């Protein structure tokens, strides 16, 4: 008999994820079906999104050779029935307070920083880059969490040194770029560009660096369709473009510039979005989502 979720103590909530204490050395890392667009958690869940993203993260953890915080299999008996397939048993770590971001392509706040200053997180870039320009080598563009509801703040390497130590900062930079490079090459071979990604790491009892959180989901990474990669324009979000187009289209009745909470999504848009998640997962993993565990 699997325990109830109510047997565990809630310790943290994010926009679409939850964290529970299992015992002194283990946590339960829970993905929900909530989706975020335009910095709003939308009213409408995407069915199976939590399970699909958990499956994705597990696949990429298995692909990468680096130590990670997984502490049991996806069907570990400590996982409650209610969250089966969308929750993982993980080791409790001392988390390092750095959002470790790699960018293979220039977009979002990286592009904006570049357009304002010619530099991103201390990296002075070549002239003449623009939206969705390829960056080679990939850039380490660390950030720190800001206040509630606020965007992460881009920082330079010196800031990372000040947060975690000089040797550790070097390690975060090197591992972030190595891990991103491996995953991005794998995805591209399968027809998906991972344009960028965000990692968190923690440290175990021995002082060892351990990859934590979730890895290479479409929430932690910009997924693009490689077959439509066109430098110089904004690339479609592989997973979220239907949602974005509907919300800013004529049928939603919503004005994005108003910054009022957006309306619920059509069921059809939610189902189409689920399909995009499954497509991305199956193309990258070579597995069938119908084989992924659930309640
Ligand atoms: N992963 C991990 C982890 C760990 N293995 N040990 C200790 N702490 C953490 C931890 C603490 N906060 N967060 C991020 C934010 N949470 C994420 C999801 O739930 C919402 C909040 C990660």
């Amino acid at each position: 008999m699997r325990p109830s979720l109510s047997d565990y103590q809630h310790v943290a909530s994010g926009k679409v994820r939850e964290l529970y204490r299992v015992d002194d050395e283990h946590l339960l890392f829970v993905a929900t079906d909530r989706i975020s667009a335009f910095d709003f958690v939308l009213d409408t869940p995407i069915p199976d999104k939590g399970r699909i993203l958990t499956a994705m993260s597990v696949f990429f953890f298995g692909l990468l050779t680096v130590p990670n915080h997984l502490a049991g299999p996806p069907d570990d008996p400590r996982i409650p029935e209610e969250v089966l397939g969308r929750a993982l048993l993980v080791r409790r770590l001392d988390m390092l307070p750095v959002e470790c971001v790699a960018r293979g392509y220039l977009t979002g706040s990286g592009l904006l920083d570049y357009q304002r200053t010619g530099a991103v997180c201390g990296h002075v870039l070549p002239q003449g880059l623009g939206e969705a320009s390829r960056l080679d080598p990939p850039l380490f563009t660390p950030a720190t969490k800001a206040d509630i509801g606020e965007h992460d703040m881009n920082v330079d390497f010196a800031a990372v040194v000040g947060l975690v130590g000089a040797v550790r900062a070097n390690q975060l930079r090197d591992e972030t770029i190595k891990i991103y490079t491996r995953a991005a090459a794998h995805a591209l071979h399968k027809g998906i560009i991972l344009a960028d990604t965000k990692f968190e790491f923690g440290v175990d009892i021995e002082g060892n660096l351990v990859l934590a959180d979730e890895v290479f989901t479409p929430d932690s990474s910009r997924y693009w369709d490689a077959a439509h990669y066109q430098p110089g324009v904004v690339q479609d979000s592989f997973d979220k473009q239907f949602v974005r187009n509907w919300l800013t289209g004529p049928e939603s009745g919503w004005d994005r510039a108003s910054d009022t909470p957006p309306p619920p999504l059509p069921d059809e848009v939610a189902v189409a979005t689920r399909e995009r998640y499954i497509e991305a997962y199956e193309r990258i993993s070579g597995l069938s989502f119908s084989d992924w565990i659930g309640p």
